[PDB]
């Protein structure tokens, strides 16, 4: 089999539509997402082409290897999906319609700047490859392109599933290469990370403020120790979800804050006692009173200054 | 091979049937199943008609290449279905008998809202797509639907699978869709939470309060602190087996209020402390013998209100 | 190709044997065990009967694809067996004798009531369907069935390896169905559990006893609680590696039991600075005294009933 | 098929290219990296030479079965390549033209000395073993060796995807062999290790030293004590993200004089107290006023001398 | 086809060889390691002999499917290995030397006794079975075993890579196996365990016994209680790494110990609180003196005997 003859010098236009059926497995430290999909494809073969007043059928049915099917491949893909044919239709003016149902694993970069009140576009590129006899461009039909009402991803609400409707065309090895991009539009589900971790995590924080209330220096040292301590069960938990990257995220920028603010109270309560062993207590006592107001207005300010920073 | 043809205009009933052998690796985070069971398949194909006297035979059995056999495919599942044809079987009138032992992982959203107390159905959609020559229909043979005593799920307890007999039939990408629903119903054995996670996080909570009968403020501030900490290494335990819910759940209701308790007893060791220093001892007495009752009261009174929420 | 017909009205019975060649991954989570075995298989079909003077051959080798053979599959498999025919050899009588090395992933369900003095029969069940034309029964060849002496699961003691002689004939859809149950006998090698789990956590509790010579209620306080907090990282640790059971296990009841210990000895701690406070130490002494008796005596005979109660 | 004959007496030039589309799963405990690339290949077959003129075809386009291909293998691979041929287009001149895009997972050594500022070389070798009608010999087409502008490994800059020009040719197993050296230079992004781990590790190493301006020895103990618990809490974090390294790395050398850190603070913390015990505390004084100093200043000296020893 | 004739009775000999490629994944917990290597095999097919004038060539290449080729597998492999044939080349007198290049997952049972100074040997046991006409044999030719000299196995050191030239012919399943033995020594490379968990290890425990130093109960019960909490965290990062054992392991019997020493050093610091409570301190000095010199003598002695047990 070889590809369609043009019938001026036009390039074959091959189009497409992604259905998505299941949508799972998004792992932020891999940058992966698994897909169930259907994949259609649509072009013209005059070859094919038959009267149907002789033939005696509307439609003929083919199976793959009988006729010439454009070579279609994933970009971003770990290894070739999965992939098993559910239709292939012939019209009598040759018009050939393609449908296959396929799983993928997809390598798509994620953004984790505004994490975990982040937005994401998930891409799923095709690509086809010309051939020397002609020029296979891709098109999108988006009356083709859509997913099923259940598509549900765990953590996640999917927006839209839309693709960019115009080609990047462009030369590969000596030929030329027709790249579509379909794009998965999801938005984070923040809601649980408000009781889980965030306000676990200033709870503790607060609880280590209580210090400025004490004049007792090993009861002091206790509190600012201990829920130092019960914060690096929590920096580690955050830092097993989220890929190594080589930019600041806001979780990341909060979580690193929240250490001066411990190691400031550690010099305070240190500060404090030292005063009061050199019989210098009506000192020690303006700045654990100024403590008092300045921790939680710093913080207060800083996360001001952070949120505005990141979003 | 091509579809059979109808003798009127009617739609092909492919009957159907699940009978399952093995029920397996219900996965709480991936909100995946694995099954191991029997698909069964029936339709007439008139083409297939034989006279029994003539043929010598009652029944004749087919390979899968021979015969026209409808794509039934799952909607819900991670990849296609690891399937072995078992048996066909058509009778003299064309009736087809289908048999297949099949493998899959079943992609069913689960509800944690009343966890450890909930109760799941769990999916599985049966899908076939109609062809150009005819509309492909599925039902329901009850009498071929059901499950191996010896199924067992570890750590649930199987009430039953049923299919709703009534087909959702819709149009997808220009062709007529039939989609059956198996509902696998199942009830979590909460027996095991009881002495492994909610009395030892109850017993923790209970010895931070002891807190309230002691005037050591460097005790008292070693007992709240210590069980907060001991608490921290068991929300984690319990979180890291539950998916990311948009929602509020039973489980994380209750662990977020024993975090607002250890908060409150330590302002309450705070501010006995600080009045002890002040000289009003007599003051503080009071609010550590109003917190000996008012603690576990509210404790008591919190989790009714919960319960009462929840279920 | 189609069953060898009988002679009279006899079912067909086909010989069976597994020979373990390799057994390994006892997952206790997941409640599998992978296997690598030799399954001969054993038949008559006189169709294939030859004379040894005409042919000149006293044995003949046919491709699996050229002759009849059962359908033989294994019940409680995840997928199905990983199979590589190795002979297939017809005496002159049409005796058939198949043989084939498999590798498969088992479910069989695990028993940790006594765990980690237990011991468990893994099951690896075979089954056959009966076709239209007739009857096909199951048995077991005892000479046929064996495991190399090289067979090791690493943390077990390999007992036997025997098949429960009598299949089980039942229905299903319509259909004799033949069972056989092969049984893998082993038991839990307990030795590593007594340095490694039993003796460290044994040695925390009695170091939480020692607050019973001790009148300094904050070094107690630190005593019992930190001890408590050396507790949870045994439970934890435990509680992974086993699934969630519905019953109550022999290491989960003394796990439940030593916190029991732990919450007392928290009242006899606060009891005891309570009374020294409100001027009452004679008291406190006697408390403290009979506690030294109490805390070991009552884990022991909790012990005795609890051994005898699951042994 | 038969390999091409020589014209003269030389061996057969396959010029070889990898491009890369896809570079994702470096695992630094494996020590792999999976690559998802394009394999273009060429050579001369003079047994397929056309006249354009006669046949009216200035390319032909070939099935791999239908023409002879050479055997390329990757040597450093876990398994063999995923591969599926895109492209076989032949010159009439008989210069074949091979294209097939491919996916493996890559054994490639990694030198931690330096980590987290470490650089790596990643190696794919292709291999080809000669024929006995003829040698085959490597070569590269230094203009079909490139890289995706969108390949993205995480955590890594990618600086140079090349190829070592000259083939290494030896003998193995009695036949000639020719192996070229592909290369992907990369450069950890250390940015992120700097808020997450370097500086929490330091403070929390920076509050130990609190202690030698504290005369409580009770607080001291708890200071000292409880940072090191912090740290035990940030080593095994490190040593878990890497395999086994004979030799000593950059971070490892760092944690572990650490340590000794907390170790001679201990030893500071105990003799300050047993010589303020012993009625020495003017000595005591001395001792503790000059570890204020030089613990921060031999600390920063030991950093310098790693530093200079690693880089 | 069909296996080569006996010119007299003899069984066929198949000369064997291996040589390794690559060397990856040794799993201490899954006692598993992947290897990529060549097998050679050698045998003399009479009926495959020519004349070297008559036929021109002095050597035939064949396609695995036009000749007989001896059923050659591993007996202790997880799956079948992944095989891919390299050449088949026959010589005058009948003499066929096969190559394939393969790849396997290999189980083969680890001695931890001696950990982490323990050395294991590494086998891969080469199995045929016979046929009805004839005995086959398997023999090692040490020209073809071997391995490639970058071959590394990341943490050990590779010593030698043999086979035991002499098979174990045995009957299994009424037919004749002929196994060899191929042996991969390996020792373990200790360095890493020294820095970062043998002297850490150390230091905590040494640390515990500063309180032999001290005359504060309070401070002594932090002291020895917080490094025991310290300790529990370098006992589960080990037994994570290594497999259940029925026997004692070197680093088992240390780690076991030192809870010995944490238990002894709290009643040391008990009975010291004990007696001074009771006007006893010239005793409790005497016991803490003592303890200062017998903890760390005691430990080298305790440790030397072990040493000596299992080296
Ligand atoms: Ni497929
Ligand atoms: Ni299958
Ligand atoms: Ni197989
Ligand atoms: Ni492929
Ligand atoms: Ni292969």
């Amino acid at each position: 089999v070889s590809p369609p003859p043009p019938i001026a010098d036009e390039p074959l236009t091959v189009n497409t539509g992604i259905y998505l059926i299941e949508c799972y497995s998004l792992d932020d430290k891999a940058e992966t997402f698994k897909v169930n999909a259907f994949l259609s494809l649509s072009w013209k073969d005059r070859r094919l082409a038959f009267d149907p007043v002789r033939s005696g059928v509307r439609v003929k049915t083919y199976e793959p290897e009988a006729i010439w099917i454009p070579e279609i491949r994933f970009v971003n893909v770990e290894n070739a999906r999965d992939a098993d044919v559910v239709d292939i239709s012939v019209s009598p003016d040759g018009t050939v319609q393609y449908l296959e149902r396929f799983s993928a694993r997809v390598l798509s970069p994620l953004d984790f700047r505004r994490y975990p009140f982040d937005s994401q576009t998930l891409h799923i590129y095709l690509i086809v490859r010309s051939v020397d006899t002609r020029n296979i461009v891709l098109a999108v039909d988006l009356e083709k392109v859509g997913k099923n009402d259940d598509v549900f991803l765990t953590g996640w609400d999917i927006e839209s599933f839309t693709a960019v409707v115009k080609p990047a065309n462009f030369a590969l090895e000596d030929r030329l290469e027709s790249k579509l991009d379909y794009q998965l539009r999801i938005s984070r589900q923040y809601f649980s990370y408000i009781p889980n971790i965030i306000l676990p995590m200033l709870f503790i924080l607060f609880i280590s403020w209580t210090a400025f209330w004490s004049t007792s220096y090993e009861a002091n040292v206790t509190l600012v120790v201990s829920t130092l301590i019960a914060h690096i069960a929590f920096n580690i938990l955050v830092e097993t979800n989220l890929p190594k990257t080589p930019y600041m995220t806001y979780t990341g920028a909060i979580i690193f804050m929240i250490y001066l603010f411990y190691f400031v109270a550690v010099i305070e309560v240190t500060v404090q006692h030292y005063l009061k062993v050199e019989s210098q207590p009506a000192r020690a006592a303006s700045i654990t009173r100024a403590s008092r107001i300045a921790f939680p207005v710093v913080f207060l300010l800083a996360n001001i200054i952070l949120a505005f920073l990141f979003f």
